[PDB]
């Protein structure tokens, strides 16, 4: 399965596109639904399975999901997406506004489109969270040789493989130095994995063409979602961007934008 009731409804269906990981600091899509307007009917879209993200681009992804809607019989309103999900958000809502008598909505939370910056910073962060478990040797390495593979590596496809060749090393080698499980470790791997693959389909995505109909939500946070932009190239790039004056990280979780949310959505 694709999809996950996160909200039950009667009616339409709202999407929601995200990488579910417990233990991120972001705010997700059950924080915002929890204060949405009741009866609103929401699915989380679910990764493939750990593994059989092998071997899919964008493209995969995206029929993935499609199909599964298509399967339901289901009418979609609305399309959202947080940080890197606004790509695959933006893509399934131009589809469904094909394949649907009427068009969804198309809301997206602090969209990015991801870089070799924003995947290389990411490692960072996952590798700094996991110091413990890894160990700090392993979590050491892993820091020296994912900053050498960012000096190096100028694409965005490339330098997620080897970040992802890197972790993998960082992970089996804390099996062997810092006494980690190997199943966990397994798990541990396979999820940054999946994660990168997931970041590196969403950079393919146009998402110049695909939230040219967006409605962004945008924290204060500088270096997140459209707020390093030009002024003119945000508004260039979405048909319409509100501003709340709250971390990245709590944006999801904010009353101010739950409420202004509902309203978009009614
Ligand atoms: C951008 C995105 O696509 N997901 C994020 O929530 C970041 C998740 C990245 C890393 C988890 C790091 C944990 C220490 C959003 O910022």
């Amino acid at each position: 399965r694709a999809w996950r009731p996160i909200a039950g409804g009667p009616g339409p269906l709202v999407l929601a596109v995200d990488f579910a990981a417990t233990g991120r600091p972001e705010a997700a899509f059950a924080d915002l639904v929890a204060r949405l307007d009741p009866g609103t009917e929401v699915w989380e879209s679910l990764q493939p399975p750990l593994g059989t993200e092998t071997g899919m681009v964008a493209e995969d992804y995206v029929t993935r999901w499609e199909e599964e809607v298509r399967a339901s019989g289901r009418r979609i309103g609305a399309v959202l997406g947080f940080c890197a999900g606004s790509a695959f958000a933006g893509e399934l809502a131009v589809r469904l506004a094909r394949s649907q008598p009427r068009s969804p909505r198309l809301v997206v939370f602090d969209p990015e489109s991801p870089t070799t910056s924003t995947l290389y910073y990411q490692f960072r962060k996952v590798v700094e969270s996991l110091a413990g478990v890894l160990g700090e040797q392993a979590a050491r390495e892993a820091l020296a040789e994912g900053t050498a593979a960012a000096d190096r590596i100028g694409d965005v496809e490339g330098l997620g493989a080897e970040l992802v060749r890197v972790f993998t090393a960082a992970g089996r080698a804390a099996c062997a130095a810092a006494d980690l499980d190997d199943e966990f470790a397994d798990e541990l791997t396979a999820t940054y994995r999946s994660f990168v693959s997931y970041l590196v389909a969403a950079a393919a995505v146009d998402h110049v063409k695909c939230w040219s109909g967006a409605v962004a939500v945008s924290s204060a946070t500088p270096t997140s979602g459209l707020n390093p932009l030009d002024p003119a190239a945000r508004a260039a790039l979405v048909e319409r961007e509100l501003t709340f004056d709250v971390h990245h990280a709590d944006l999801l979780r904010d009353p101010g934008v739950a409420r202004a949310v509902a309203r978009l959505l009614a």
